[PDB]
RNA sequence: AAAAAAAAAAAAAAAAAAAAAAAAAAAAAAAAAAAAAAAAAAAAAAAAAAAAAAAAAAAAAAAAAAA
């Protein structure tokens, strides 16, 4: 009950996802820079769990979840830049 | 008066019993009767009778990270 993991919860096909790109589609693609900041990650983790709980209260995060996951198949999963 | 040594080396010696035609009995149904080395000489291991062997246990992984 405290692992509490955000690749966990949007977790496909056993593929553990590079949460660079989530932050960019997800969110402003301001984690798509550079220079790996912790506080950074932490931060947009935490912005990355409230919208899972945000969209889990919708209860509907995995329809646009997986439509964005083919989406970006097409686009290969890659750093959009 | 057939009157013999009275036993080495743990010697050595007894049996502890039969066709019965006693009386007017034919010619193997036995179940098989069945010997040869020795010129430097004969030589299975696995565990040993298939009187009934269906014999691919699904797979799919689009991929990581971890900025
Ligand atoms: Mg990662």
């Amino acid at each position: 009950n405290q692992i509490r993991d955000t690749a966990i919860y949007f977790l496909q096909g056993k593929r553990y996802l590079s949460l660079r790109y989530l932050a960019y589609v997800l969110l402003g693609m301001n984690i798509q820079e550079g220079n790996h900041d912790s506080i950074e990650d932490a931060h947009t983790a935490l912005i990355l769990y409230k919208k899972y709980l945000h969209l889990k209260e919708k209860a509907i995060f995995e329809k646009v979840l997986n439509s964005v996951y083919e989406e970006g198949r097409a686009h290969n999963f890659k750093v959009p830049e």
